[PDB]
């Protein structure tokens, strides 16, 4: 019982974090096998960030200009290449702590853990979601660039995010591990505004199912709805449209609780229209949308 | 920028988790040096839990009746003793991954990370606080007993909690690493009710300071108050009384923001009296109390 915003155990990713310095810029790198991945803006000064031409700035950099430090020991850089917005620094030593891993590009609404680091050292771990506007709401300070987002399936770490920047609104933007930004963001110090941060409907529904499993049932109404009727209300409240794929994905939670997905949609529709009235659901006064149906199942079943 | 409920990196504690089985009961153990710490109810059957006499049940147990497995390898148990509500199983092998550590008994209002485990395997990490009624609001299922709570100061892990039980209300109870329960709870399957779960005032104030640092300033009022006037309102709202020690502890946040502690108390007093009016502070529709002043400073400064 109880329901928490839970992050994956971070040990497997802590064993991959290194410090990358190029000139006077220091950030974090991810060391997997004999390659260190890091944001390509490690080659930029603060002035360069205003309008960087990365291919040009990279011409002035050699292997020896990238200082990679794992713990308090220096790694020898024997190659470097730019792939989209990340640099891959080939080192002469394979990371002995390299876990089984994959690089995945997640979809909006998917959650992941972030191991926030400074100077290649982990400071904390938190859970977040890729927002429908492709930003994330993280917690990152100067030096946190290169911190990664990941999910773990038993012993395989799927890295899905690498932190690159903060927008003027305090929201965050980054890339997958192939260097492609999520959303339309670019690694330049220029005004970039985020789109509408809509609520991940399927995630709210999953968390209402978690609430029912953990005993918070006050919001269960006597109504049902259809996907079309629900979606009319959802659009009005800046909630993402719910599809039959989302209903399918919620099937295991529907079965566990005996509450049909569309009945839970009707309860959510009434919560949107009536508000919480000062009440809480799982200790929250707002509808939480950063638990996927998979996270709810995993947390409520005990997957390790 | 951004402010998250952040847990400590869990790697150092993941390297200590083992599975402890006694007969047909399996839970988690913490392996530090050549000792495995676990809840003493590992010796009980479900029937025994109703009214256990631990000293008597322990007479029927020998070293070979405690099965300790670290990963998929069995540890040899060469001694066992009960200290309060924990069993200490002396093993013949010192844990090679033993980090620098301390056992601390925390005070109500103090936060810590929990590495939730099942069968000695980590499933997730979350942050919580020792409530003023000495319960915690965790996320624990069958088999999670023996999961620990901890804080990290650079490279030293201070273990402060070991999970033992869930109360009928879905809140959690456990001990420090010397086996002493927090609060008045006993390791028996008997009706035990929690006291008032008051709000940790000093923590709410710290989180309002974090909100100001991260740009959420709408709630800043034009008022000030005194500790006595504030505390009259705080008692009425089931908030813990604020002391001059709490004001001292908030001094660094007051200095960072230029907002005097008593002015922030007046803003909190108005939030209590007026409510949020549908607004949010750091993405929350309620006043968060599970960030200590130290956590706010650490997260806003980047301590690794
Ligand atoms: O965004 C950047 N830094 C930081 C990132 N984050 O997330 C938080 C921070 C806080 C406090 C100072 C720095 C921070 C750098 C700094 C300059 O502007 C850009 C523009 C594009 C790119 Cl890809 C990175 C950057
Ligand atoms: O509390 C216990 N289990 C579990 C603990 N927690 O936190 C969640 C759980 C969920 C689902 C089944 C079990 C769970 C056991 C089970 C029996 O009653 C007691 C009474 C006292 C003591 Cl010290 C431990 C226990």
């Amino acid at each position: 019982s109880g329901f928490r915003k839970m992050a994956f155990p971070s040990g497997k990713v802590e064993g991959c974090m290194v410090q990358v310095t190029c000139g006077t810029t220091t950030l974090n790198g991810l060391w997997l096998d004999d390659v260190v991945y890091c944001p390509r803006h490690v080659i930029c000064t603060s002035e360069d960030m205003l309008n960087p031409n990365y291919e040009d700035l990279l011409i002035r950099k050699s292997n020896h200009n990238f200082l990679v430090q794992a713990g308090n020991v220096q790694l020898r850089v024997i190659g470097h290449s730019m792939q989209n917005c990340v640099l891959k620094l080939k080192v002469d030593t394979a990371n002995p702590k390299t876990p089984k891993y994959k690089f995945v590009r997640i979809q909006p609404g998917q959650t992941f853990s972030v191991l926030a680091c400074y100077n290649g050292s982990p400071s904390g771990v938190y859970q977040c979601a890729m927002r429908p506007n492709f930003t994330i709401k993280g917690s990152f300070l100067n030096g946190s660039c290169g911190s990664v987002g990941f999910n773990i399936d038993y012993d395989c770490v799927s890295f899905c995010y690498m932190h690159h920047m903060e927008l003027p609104t305090g929201v965050h933007a980054g890339t997958d591990l192939e260097g492609n930004f999520y959303g339309p963001f670019v690694d330049r110090q220029t005004a970039q505004a985020a789109g509408t941060d809509t609520t991940i409907t399927v995630n709210v529904l999953a968390w209402l199912y978690a609430a029912v499993i953990n005993g918070d049932r006050w919001f269960l109404n006597r109504f049902t709805t259809t996907l079309n009727d629900f979606n009319l209300v959802a659009m009005k409240y800046n909630y993402e449209p719910l599809t039959q794929d989302h209903v399918d994905i919620l099937g295991p939670l529907s079965a566990q609780t005996g509450i049909a997905v569309l009945d839970m949609c009707a309860s959510l529709k009434e919560l949107l229209q009536n508000g919480m009235n000062g009440r809480t659901i799982l200790g929250s006064a707002l509808l939480e949308d950063e638990f996927t149906p998979f996270d709810v199942v995993r947390q409520c079943s005990g997957v390790t």
